[PDB]
DNA sequence: GGGGGAAGGATTC
DNA sequence: CATGGAATCCTTCCCCC
């Protein structure tokens, strides 16, 4: 069982210094302007250029421009990172038929026909990072291991630009060395959580009673680390299929008033559509972010496709339920439709 | 005593 | 001051063998 994982490095920003190379060499910070204010939004990505100076992804645009404020500034265009990552996930299909396209820059390719050993892997994690600086002109980082987490935090190792193997006898020692939070799924509340219980690397998942475990985050999550503490974690490399396209835009005020929200929401519903392209869902759901950041959703199943004119009507029915609910302020707003026909 | 949806929410990348 | 898209996994009904 061999899997070879591919990541893309700073992905946004990298592809806007392929669409324009005189960047290269500076700070490049990719982001979403939300338009209540000059600079309101955040950074959706930047090069390692700004990186190294405490720039990246989440922060304030404007905490941005106080640490670098020289840097390159530039609007996320999502349409056209999405057609780059297409083509280099086709090129990524010459080398296995087993793939997993994680997300936007990340894939697992299951290798373990075209290669016999670690080695052959690492000759042909070199293959496919050549190719695809020379076809697209874009650097990723490459991790190998016997499982996808392994090889996906082999990856995590050595970006920028790297490929790391790490070996069975490597994996052994790391389920007793790495910081449990370094752990793909573990995020600061599943890791600030899990050191209550005295978990701090992935063998000391083994020694604390099941039943404690799953009270504190989940059956799914402590299945999930116990069997990559027992060296047991095998989860097939499979294809995913979109089960559900939205869209949630940001207001220049917040508000309580339907009529003010309304236009926000009906536009995220037109842009949903148009990504529909003709897939049909039956159920829609109605997402909006508070103005304490809390996220708020009501949605329904119907027994049969959703015309643009019945998401129309329905979303406002539901928008009405949330603000007949949290009287708090809404800041964003949008919908999702999923459970295609 | 449990299957199977459906909802509202939580957490991650 | 902090955007945005989508998957998976909870917890709680709910209807009803
Ligand atoms: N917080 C975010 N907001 C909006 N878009 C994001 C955010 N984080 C990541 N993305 C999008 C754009 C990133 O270029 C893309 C890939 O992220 P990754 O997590 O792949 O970061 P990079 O941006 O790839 O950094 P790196 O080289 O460390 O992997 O996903
Ligand atoms: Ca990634
Ligand atoms: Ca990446
Ligand atoms: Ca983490």
């Amino acid at each position: 069982m061999i899997v070879l994982f591919v990541d893309f490095d700073y992905f946004y920003a990298q592809v806007e210094e392929v669409l324009n190379p005189s960047l290269k060499g500076k700070p490049v910070v990719v982001c979403v302007f939300s338009g209540r204010f000059e600079d309101s939004g955040a950074v959706a990505t930047a090069n390692y250029e700004a990186r190294k100076f405490g720039v990246k992804a989440g922060i304030p645009i404007v905490e941005a421009k106080k640490i670098l404020p020289n840097a390159v500034y530039l609007p996320m265009r999502k349409e056209v990172y999405q057609q780059v990552s297409s083509r280099i996930m086709n090129l990524l299909r010459e080398y296995s038929e087993k793939i997993e396209i994680a997300s936007i820059d990340e894939a697992y390719l299951d290798i373990s026909d075209k290669v016999r050993d670690y080695r052959e892997a690492y000759n042909l994690g070199l293959e496919i990072k050549n190719k695809i600086l020379e076809k697209e002109k874009i650097t990723v980082t490459v991790g190998i291991s016997k499982n996808k987490v392994f090889a996906k935090i082999a990856a995590d190792m050595a970006k920028p630009n790297g490929i790391k193997v790490i070996d069975d006898e490597e994996v052994k020692r790391l389920i007793r060395e790495l910081d449990i939070a370094d752990v793909p799924g573990i995020g600061n509340i599943t890791a600030e959580k899990l050191k209550k219980l005295g978990i701090n690397k992935l063998v000391d998942t083994l020694s604390i009673e099941f039943d404690k475990l799953k009270g504190m985050i989940g059956e799914a999550k402590a299945k999930y680390l116990i069997s990559l503490a027992r060296d047991e974690y095998n989860e097939p490399i499979r294809t995913r299929v979109r089960k559900s396209i939205g869209r949630i835009v940001t207001m220049k005020r917040n508000s309580r008033n339907l009529e003010e929200i309304k236009p926000y929401l009906f536009r995220a519903i037109e842009e949903s559509y148009y990504k529909l392209d003709k897939r049909i869902p039956k159920a829609i759901h109605v997402v909006a972010v508070t103005e304490d950041l809390d996220i708020v959703s009501r949605g329904r199943t119907f027994p049969h496709g959703i015309s643009k004119e019945t998401a129309y009507s329905e979303s406002v029915k539901l928008l009405q339920k949330i603000l007949e609910e949290d009287e708090r302020k809404i800041r964003r707003i949008g919908v999702r439709f999923s459970k295609f026909i």
